[PDB]
């Protein structure tokens, strides 16, 4: 929105001493004339009068500490002054240090004290507009996402993000990953993931977040490193997890899609990523939402018999994929709810691989006797027990199928 004005100290509006009403006259003649004057078509009109010397001499002369006889325009006169050199600085290209002048001297202005929350809302965005604009300035957007966006957390609340200035804030803010320069830092630092995941926690900013993540996965997968893996399965995780029994059930099955899609991106997926992946498909099977778990159970099938590759030597045998994969979630004790009848769904899946690679011919003999021995850790189950009444006919039938 516009700037706030700087308000006087009385006001009228049609020891008293109102002003009177000829140099009420005077004064509006000197408005008229001021108006005619263009003061502001003329000292910023034409593109050749802009230059170092004005950038400098105009941001060096705001007024920085709070006095009684400036307490009236003290926190606007701030904002004008930043705001007119950021754009007599977009006309200027250069960036060899007038760039870091601009950007040294306005976070020095920002860490004044005293100032209401609507200015240090407003500081943020030309702060990472002068980001954006400039480079090689790495050391004070890592000042910036440390200190002036985590730990100052009462000042940046849920509704101040939700309005369209959170929002282009957001898009300018994740803009900057795709440029050249900034990309370095922000492919594994920590504080930066850990802000994406609050806000990923709130709830208006979750569909603007999963297009850009999506966007920059379906691009090309160089966001992915070795470094920086289980943050944003993390999200991902978190994403997924935001079930309610209403829309953003679809906007859950969608990154449900995408972390099923995650594997192909890349051959070189190393040992410890994969088994995360089936530990965050198959711990959504969990949610209370019944429509989440359909859709969890037949994708996580869907990726372990499509996608997976054991010949390659990531994996010396599939059993790692039960073995490695999907035996975390299975050791759950002291559940008493949440451990009934779950355990027959993902013991379905296990089957269901086991039966396409049983198929495609790849086990071995001890493979069949361990998921027995699985199947024994829970058998005295009733259900459990039922459903296991009925492994024996399917075991002979496959066997006898492949074989002849």
């Amino acid at each position: 929105s516009n700037l706030p004005k700087p308000s006087p100290e009385i006001s009228i509006n049609k020891g008293d001493e109102e002003p009177t009403e000829e140099e009420i006259k005077s004064s509006k003649k000197a408005m008229e004339c001021i108006k005619s004057s263009n003061i502001a078509a003329s000292v910023f009109g034409n593109e050749s009068n802009i230059t170092a010397d004005l950038i400098k001499t105009l941001l060096d002369s705001a007024k920085t500490e709070k006095n009684a006889d400036n307490s009236r325009y003290f926190e606007a006169e701030l904002l004008f002054i930043i705001e007119l050199t950021i754009a007599l600085f977009l006309f200027c290209k250069e960036e060899k240090e007038l760039g870091k002048f601009i950007l040294q001297k306005v976070f020095q202005l920002s860490h004044t004290k005293g100032l209401t929350k609507r200015t240090v809302r407003r500081m943020l965005t030309y702060k990472i507009l002068l980001i954006s604009l400039c480079a090689d300035q790495t050391e004070y957007l890592s000042k910036l996402i440390n200190d002036e966006l985590l730990k100052k957390g009462d000042i940046f609340t849920q509704k101040f993000f939700a309005t369209n200035q959170g929002k282009e804030f957001l898009k300018r803010l994740f803009s900057l990953t795709e440029s050249e320069f900034y990309r370095g830092f922000l492919l594994g630092n920590e504080n930066f993931w850990k802000f994406l995941r609050k806000v990923t926690a709130m709830k208006e900013q979750s569909e603007s977040i999963f297009e850009y993540l999506n966007e920059s996965i379906k691009t090309d997968s160089n966001i992915l490193t070795n470094e920086n893996f289980m943050w944003v399965l993390g999200l991902l995780d978190e994403i997924s997890s935001m079930g309610a029994v209403k829309k953003s059930i679809e906007l859950s099955l969608k990154s449900i899609q995408l972390t099923s899609h995650l594997l192909e991106d890349n051959n070189d997926l190393r040992k410890n990523e994969i088994f995360a992946i089936i530990q965050a498909l198959a711990h959504q099977c969990i949610n209370p939402c019944k429509q989440i778990s359909e859709f969890a159970v037949v994708t996580l099938e869907q990726t372990l018999i499509n996608k997976i590759e054991i010949p390659t030597n990531e994996m010396e045998s599939v059993e790692e994929l039960i073995e490695g994969g999907l035996l975390p979630l299975l050791n759950s004790s002291e559940t008493q709810e949440d451990q009934k009848i779950l355990i027959s769904s993902i013991l379905t899946i296990i089957s269901n691989v086991y039966l396409h690679y049983l198929k495609l011919g790849k086990t071995s003999n001890e493979t069949f006797l361990k998921i027995l021995s699985i199947f024994n850790k829970f058998v005295e189950d009733s259900d459990i027990e039922k459903k296991l009444q009925q492994l024996i006919l399917d075991k002979k039938s496959i066997e006898k199928g492949n074989g002849s």
